[PDB]
DNA sequence: CACATTTGAAAGGCAAATGGAG
DNA sequence: CTCCATTTGCCTTTCAAATGTG
């Protein structure tokens, strides 16, 4: 709705006038509010490329920062490790908890990360 | 050449292992070597997209940082200011230094930023 | 100045993490 | 757990802001 898209528009203006980059914001946002956001989120926000609900929930967080102004970190799966996981995935798309423990161990990755990786991978497989 | 990439593909590894993002290295580099470096660069480095000569330059200070660890800020431009600048460019594409100072003062931009804007805008016109 | 190159803010693709229901 | 949807960010890439050359 308008009451939402407008703010996005106003925000970018002030942000820019304030000398800040979507990055600068998302970073001071984490200190000034404890949370933590990425340049990608802020960009996505000033652009209404967030869900109506994501936008909604986010707007206030920003309303505070502008006025003032005026979650596990994403694991990076390295090539070597993906190749191993794709392979293991072609062998078995649904390894069990333990098979997951062996895979995690064998790779020196946290059981949980591995568990999610497989789940995401099946989800991937399901799209086409 | 090969002598080079071998620091590229290496650095990435060392980076990722050390627990750092291209952006993290950017932030870091901005303090230590006290120079100026954006994630787009660090990405371009590791990906070897940096022009021969250039790539060659960078390497050393990254190497410096890595081993150690082991310019004017780009002015962003409001849509509106831009539609104004653009409107102005249609009226006269080569404003005089005084007309520039006037425009800068009106929009609340640096005289230089505005001079450049018009030269780039002229260049952009020369590419078709 | 014109023109060529460098370099970064912002945006897009792919997926890691999270959350609701069975 | 899972499945499936959704949030969220790392890394990449576009366009132009900035620098460099003649």
């Amino acid at each position: 709705l308008e009451e939402l898209e407008q703010f996005a528009k106003t925000f970018k203006q002030r942000r820019i006038k304030l000398g800040f980059t979507q990055g600068d914001v998302g970073l001071a946002m984490g200190k000034l509010y404890g949370n933590d956001f990425s340049q990608t989120t802020i960009s996505r926000f000033e652009a209404l490329n967030l869900s109506f609900k994501n936008m909604s929930k986010l707007k206030p967080l920003l309303e505070k920062w502008l006025n003032d102004a005026e979650r596990k970190k994403r694991t990076s799966i390295e090539t070597n490790i993906r190749v191993a996981l794709e392979k293991s995935f072609l062998e078995n798309q649904k390894p069990t908890s333990e098979e997951i423990t062996m895979i995690a161990d064998q790779l020196n990755m946290e059981k949980e990360v591995i568990r999610v990786w497989f789940s995401n991978r099946r989800q991937k497989e399901k799209r086409i």
